[PDB]
């Protein structure tokens, strides 16, 4: 937490056009409060002059998450299957003796839920066997029956809105020995406490250096309330989907889609039913064998999933990874301000970065930090690296004297050759200087 | 409108580097205006002092919109035609007397305009007769002609590029009785006035917590110079369009992708001809008819549709919903400042809140408020509910004490099941403190 | 460069909760820092008062850019090519002699590389003649030979995630006749300098006006390490590639996919090789040789291509066009502060704006202006046009005594119809008062 300005401003009421105004001479305080501020790291200690404890504010902000305005489109299946079944006589409105697994619903009767049948042999959808003329003269002739059935899991298919920033600012007050809690955040961002002596306004954020996603052209897939919790849970782009269901190899498929087919008997099997959700979930766990980040899979990409509060089955929301300075004004009835900050040395105990590919892969600088001071106090840690290396974010903290805390850093390497860096983490505290310097032996591998 | 900061500068301009610089005691100020401020909600008065009415400073924000830079692609047609010709003898080089409504455009000969002859019968593209031996001795062998033309609506193709964040700030300087405006946006952001007293300068603005869409993948559809105004305006995606004209089934095909199509005669009728503008359209009505927000069409999605200024047909702008802090600096010469704001008591008189669907509808609690005071005055309104429903923003607004503001919010649960909620609504003034309290009956529909 | 804020601060220090705290008063300012700052526009001299030189301070801000997070997918052929052998006896496991160009691969053997046989004559995938009777007694059956190979260029496929946005902010302190640089960016934004005298942090950024792209559902296509250096780089959608290679007519074809093909002689030929990196690049050359912005090709759209630092092959950033405000806190050991900036009067030179099309082209004006002062002075550009044009943002710049700066604006009409519009450039010193107004013929050809 930093304070921006400290100004003294003559406030006066009006009530009404005819009447006569009251003022009253307030202390300003444009604050810039960072997502992780407790209020142990720093106090501002106001002054009052009357014509006897000072008041002692500390102000506490959470980390932030990002919601999406979810919008209910269509369920859609898993796993669409195509059933092939060889028998004799084959016509669509047959029964289960001689269509076996095929059949059709009655739930009564549905005209795209009964099979097709094709012609037998070679260079067909399903390849067979006609075999002998006696034994087609008494049994009937040789065909092969194709139906289209949806077992086994099922998803909700959602439209991603706009994108909410969400989060909570704790301001305590100690007017004595007693306590006063303020929360404020984007849903209650005006406040006032004890006679109106203090004034809490939310202006807005200042402008951070990492994007958060969009996810426009993208709809959200929740399995019906193996793998994972959230690996389950896929962002696809809306094109992949036919939510008329009269696409082919696409998201969703309809009966009408797969009946109404261009040559049915000469196109090759598990035609019109490409590109599904476990052909998806499938291609990530490819990826995954191979130790890398998934494309459509929600769990091994973003951090703190759906761990915002007033959460639900049908809610999305993802964690910013980030440290954002919110734009907070306190507006206090005294006559001047005094900010009492504390500072509290430290050491980078180890730096632990393993061995990982030539550009398939990113490396994670595991630092972890102690406080040898005494009380809370707030740091800083720059991690810097070779010409190779792409630039990291400075990351903000608050230790506690009897903690430790482990910081991790996302390192891309500019080169495809196998090639050995030098990265030096520089670490600082409430005051600007450093404090303690660490070397690390890196090497990637071709 | 709040005041971030009150400060005293020495200001000192200089003009030759060998020269003297001549210095003047300067009092800046950092403020931040929302959009919606008109100026008698707050005002703030400098006192000069010499070595006789004193200056007053109002500030007027407009409401936001976001305008998108456009680049003309190619024009497309809304519902291409394939056209079924019941005749005998075909031939591609024939006259309109076997060819009947198919033909050929010669604007000159157009080698890709003429029609396509396929033998008669079923299993084929279109199911006819081939009639009888001696119809055929005389008359000729029967076939179909099938040929595909663009009539009825056209459609206007441009590509969504960069966003540019739009409005206007009214600065009312009263020197003595006369009035003096200045006018600021983001192409005309540094003003001087009254002798260089005044100094305002734009810096930027403070983050909001709501996205506003960017369109990036996105083409705009506009017909060219039955359905609402902006309703036939639809944002579709890149991928769904052939620019080319070569692929089938996509926005925008050509006479080249329809003659060269795999097994013309043996692929079912319309085919090459799917996904078109109309499909999208008919998509959105069934979805509207069903009393729920469309998926391509502009219109019920988006406030303030081209409601810019310096507007036109080949323009694209949505309002921005959202109120955002403006940061504004206003740089004085003179000694000191006093804000004189107004203040007026308000009650909620109706909360209506209507009925709908679990999941695929989203509530709309409109709130009435009336201003009880005498003076125009600045407001704050938080809509809180239940553990269901998600959070909803704050609102800022200014109402005058002869008239009404309707204030609506978007409702989101998170259950599936028909549940009941609880919502409570908070009223506040210029003064963060509750003028009054109110609470509605809600419930869903499974 | 603008002070937002000067203030009088009693900063203090604790080290242990039992002990006593030491106290220090601070100078706090608050300042907002432009894209483009170098030191010689403004300074800012700092009074001591201790109970002999003044120290001055000079703030540089380089240019923006937008860094990209690439992560490797697969790398993709430029052109997939299909070749035809028109031969007598055709068999899949046949040599060179009578398969020509096609043949297989050994590197072992490879069942997918080996060509397909189809028929003679015409209706098939290749037209051919199936010649006489005795011909085909003695040397064979005619048949043609298809095969897929990849010959010809390679390219790497990556995938966009996270923005980054980078700069630097150099403050340039003089306690005497000795100069101390201090360099503040995202990566190191918390900096002390000269015995704690100096307290640098860079809090955020002020919202811009001009969005930056994210770039979310698309991959970078880079040539593997005829045409310009970042026009074979392209920015193609996610849906446009079959990373699997199942799929036909998408960017990454496998033998597979051609292999197994719905009725392969049947279906015309260079099917399944539709789509590909060479059809998007030709398509920008047509719009580039009709003098139109590419749609796919990163030359032409977007300025300063990889100009960013520690730059590499698997790298992307685009240059930051919009001049952006950047929040910076400089907190002074001294007890008050003097603002001295420069001004310098300036004059419009001469104003070029070519004659475009309708709406396919956007226009350019490239305003040309010298100082005519005698020291570096900060200025303001503003371009008013016509109702027909669209708003254009304020130009910020610092321009030296002895040098001239070219500023160019993008001109958007919104009208189709050739119509002849009036622009107004009005020119701004480090006062906001005008120095020059110049006017331009403007007009758009149908
Ligand atoms: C802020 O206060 C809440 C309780 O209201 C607490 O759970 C949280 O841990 C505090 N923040 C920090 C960073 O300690
Ligand atoms: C702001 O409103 C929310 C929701 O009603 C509540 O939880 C919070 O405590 C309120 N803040 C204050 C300071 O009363
Ligand atoms: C701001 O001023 C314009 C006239 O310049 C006026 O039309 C507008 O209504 C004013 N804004 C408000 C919120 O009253
Ligand atoms: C800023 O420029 C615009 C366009 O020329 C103009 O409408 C506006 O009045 C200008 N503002 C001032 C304060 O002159
Ligand atoms: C800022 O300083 C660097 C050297 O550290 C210099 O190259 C650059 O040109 C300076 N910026 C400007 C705008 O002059
Ligand atoms: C900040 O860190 C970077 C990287 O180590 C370095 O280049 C820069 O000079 C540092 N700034 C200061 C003020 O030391
Ligand atoms: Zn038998
Ligand atoms: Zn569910
Ligand atoms: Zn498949
Ligand atoms: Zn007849
Ligand atoms: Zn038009
Ligand atoms: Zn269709
Ligand atoms: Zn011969
Ligand atoms: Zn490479
Ligand atoms: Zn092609």
């Amino acid at each position: 937490i930093q304070i921006l300005s400290k100004s003294k401003l003559e406030k006066c009421e009006k009530t009404s056009d005819s009447g006569n105004l009251n003022c009253s001479t307030k202390i300003v305080l444009n604050l810039a409060v960072p997502s992780g501020s407790s209020g142990g790291e720093a106090s501002i200690v106001a002054e009052i002059v009357e014509v006897r404890i000072p008041p002692v504010i500390t102000v506490n902000k959470s980390a932030a998450y990002a919601l999406y305005d979810l919008t209910y489109i269509r369920d859609v299946p898993y796993k669409p299957q195509e059933y092939h079944v060889t028998t004799r006589k084959c016509e669509p409105d047959a029964g289960p003796d001689i269509v076996q697994i095929c059949e059709r619903l009655r739930d009564n009767v549905l005209e795209q839920t009964q099979p097709i049948c094709c012609p037998c042999g070679p260079q067909r959808r399903m390849p067979s066997s006609c075999g002998d003329i006696f034994d087609k003269m008494i049994k009937g002739k040789a065909n092969t029956a194709h139906c289209l059935r949806f077992p086994g899991d099922w998803f909700h298919v959602f439209g991603i809105g706009q994108r909410s920033l969400g989060f909570s600012v704790r301001v305590e007050l100690k007017t004595g020995t007693r306590v006063s809690e303020v929360i404020i955040g984007p849903e209650n961002r005006t406040a006032t406490a004890n006679d109106n002596f203090l004034k809490v306004n939310l202006i807005g954020d200042f402008g951070g250096y990492t994007s958060i996603p969009s996810f426009e052209d993208f709809y959200l897939v929740i399995p019906r309330e193996l793998g994972a919790n959230y690996s389950m849970w896929m962002l696809l782009e809306r094109v992949r989907f036919t939510l008329d269901g009269l696409e082919c190899n696409k998201i969703g498929v309809g009966y009408e889609a797969f009946n109404t087919q261009p040559n049915f008997c000469s196109s090759p099997y598990w035609s019109c039913l490409h590109n599904q959700l476990w052909n998806f979930r499938e291609s990530d766990i490819n990826r995954i064998d191979r130790h890398q980040l998934p494309l459509y899979g929600l769990e091994g990409r973003f951090e703190r999933i759906n761990q915002h509060p007033n959460a639900g089955p049908h809610s999305f929301s993802i964690g910013v990874t980030e440290t954002l300075n919110t734009n907070l004004m306190i507006e206090l009835r005294a006559d001047d301000i005094e900010y009492v900050f504390q500072r509290s040395p430290g050491k980078i105990i180890n730096i632990a970065i393993p061995t990982f590919e030539a550009l398939t892969q990113f490396g994670v600088a595991a630092v972890i930090i102690k406080n040898t001071g005494e009380v809370e106090a707030s740091y800083s840690l720059t991690f810097d690296c070779s010409k190779g290396v792409a630039f990291v974010e400075e990351q903000f903290f608050i230790i506690k004297p009897k903690a430790v805390t482990t910081r991790s850093f996302k390192l891309y390497p500019t080169k495809d050759q196998a090639a050995k860096y030098i990265c030096t983490a520089i670490l600082k505290d409430s005051q600007f200087s450093e404090v303690d310097r660490a070397e690390c032996q890196f090497s990637t591998t071709a």
